[PDB]
């Protein structure tokens, strides 16, 4: 098993660069709108304590340089929606895929198309952590890079990149400009909350192990969801939601192992350890493969 | 620090489906030629011990069905180069990127665009191992998927996928149809040579760990190149050459940790183990980042 990104071609065709003054970042060009982080309107000194409403008052359409490659797209309108800027341009993107904007939950994974100066650079899989950070790979100029999932050639955009935290993890918004978690786009010291292990994904990994014949950890016990959740929190594991139980449905059917039976196996693992044994070749439980990632890969 | 693949769009526009009889796989469509694994011409019975030249002479252009999305391409010529089939089509691919065919050496990394039925499915980074296998994620129908690197808009194709070994690792050819390693495109269980670890990559990844604030494995000890190589060979690691030491130059200068000081760190790790500790979130020593991969992602 390995982390596998979605093919990025549909998103590459939507990446542009957006510049205000000397501040440059990436934007997402869908139909005749470009979406980008609103701090493009900041000077480096104003990022310390910006008043975005006041800064935007002083901007006009002609203050924004939007380029596809070195080709300028004329801006014909602008507005701010939460922490993103929406720039109306005079050209509809002929490479616009079928798409939706979605807000994801902790645990969900997505592909990141890392971009610099509007040019795609790399693609990799990320998971949204419990503290609403992602363990990304982002350098200066990466803001406006997006995270996405693809379902039958429809691109679901779920993340746009805005900042790095002091711990080295990253924070951003959905495509409506609403940050994930309690962060703000100000260059002020901020701290990620405590992280937890993503229970639903560890369970998916246990099902993946069972599908491949590694099933020593299956025990004879069951549990209720509430009893499991209370024990799991003592090991810094996330409690399960009803949506989590449901998204494990397909893997449960495939293996014939009830979701709550698997929880009982995981609870035994947490309370007793692995005992010098291994699961899918490792003694560490993996928590960045969703149930969909397991089925998609298998 | 993540395993990052190149953006796959330039390759996606080249993937097509190639069907011969009952067998379906992927092809790579560049200009007016489609490249695909030659075992597409086999039936289920041909695969055990196929005489490919004999099987191919009995095929006509119309035995090959090539679908590009929803459009069928017309095959107007076919030839075989080693384990690769070249189908000439009557249409030039307008999305053909600037490209090169390259044969990579062990330790080099590349991105894989996994495809089924001519449709891209996922992208991930692989490395050519010392025994010329790769640790991929490939299922039935993935043959003809390609591996590649991208440098200033030019796609360097280095791998075409052909087979899975019983150990679960994968084998294939360059785009001239020559296998990496001692493998053959016949339906038999084949073993690889001993899998020696690419030492220069493990050292690059340790430098990546330091650049990202991980230092628990560092020590004050030092080692000569030959004394390090004695321990490396004992643990089935490839010997480090002076060229490897030079290639690690930029990472050494950036961290201030001499290459041989990092070698003494790795030697301790090999002899003492990691003792339950982790490096960049990994419990094992990662060997699929080249020095260039580390410098590119880290800067
Ligand atoms: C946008 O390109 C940039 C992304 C940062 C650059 C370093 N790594 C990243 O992920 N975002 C910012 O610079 C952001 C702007 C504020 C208005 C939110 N500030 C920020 O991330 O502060 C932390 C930081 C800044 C510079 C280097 C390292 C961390
Ligand atoms: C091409 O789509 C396919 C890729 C394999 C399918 C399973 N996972 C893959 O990566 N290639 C083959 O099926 C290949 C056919 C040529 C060698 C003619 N055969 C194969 O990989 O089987 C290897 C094997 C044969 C016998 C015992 C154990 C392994």
């Amino acid at each position: 098993f390995r982390k596998m990104a979605f093919p990025s071609g549909k998103v590459e065709g939507c990446m542009v660069q957006v510049t205000c003054g000397t501040t440059t970042l990436n934007g997402l060009w869908l139909d005749d709108v470009v979406y980008c982080p609103r701090h493009v309107i900041c000077t480096s000194e104003d990022m310390l304590n910006p008043n975005y409403e006041d800064l935007l008052i002083r901007k006009s359409n002609h203050n924004f340089l939007v380029q596809a490659g070195n080709v300028q797209l004329r801006v014909i309108g602008h507005s701010m929606q939460n922490c993103v800027l929406k720039l109306k341009v005079d050209t509809a993107n002929p490479k616009t895929p079928k798409y939706k904007f979605v807000r994801i939950q902790p645990g969900q994974t997505f592909s990141v198309l890392a971009c610099y100066n509007g040019s795609p650079s790399g693609v990799y899989q990320c998971a949204m952590r419990h503290n609403f950070t992602i363990k990304g790979s982002f350098l200066n100029g990466s803001c406006g890079s997006v995270g996405f999932n693809i379902d039958y050639d429809c691109v679901s955009f779920c993340y746009m990149h805005h900042m790095e935290l002091p711990t080295g993890v990253h924070a951003g918004t959905d495509l409506e400009g609403n940050f994930y978690g309690p962060f703000v786009d100000r260059q002020t010291a901020q701290a990620a909350g405590t992280d937890t292990t993503i229970t639903v994904n560890v369970l998916a990994w246990l099902y993946a192990a069972v599908i491949n014949g590694d099933r020593w950890f299956l025990n004879r016990f069951t549990t209720t969801l509430n009893d499991f959740n209370l024990v799991a929190m003592k090991y810094n594991y996330e409690p399960l939601t009803q949506d989590h139980v449901d998204i494990l449905g397909p893997l449960s059917a495939q293996t014939g192992i009830a979701v709550l039976d698997m929880c009982a196996s995981l609870k035994e693992l947490l309370q007793n350890g692995m005992n010098g044994r291994t699961i899918l070749g490792s003694a560490l439980l993996e928590d960045e493969f969703t149930p969909f990632d397991v089925v998609r890969q298998c």
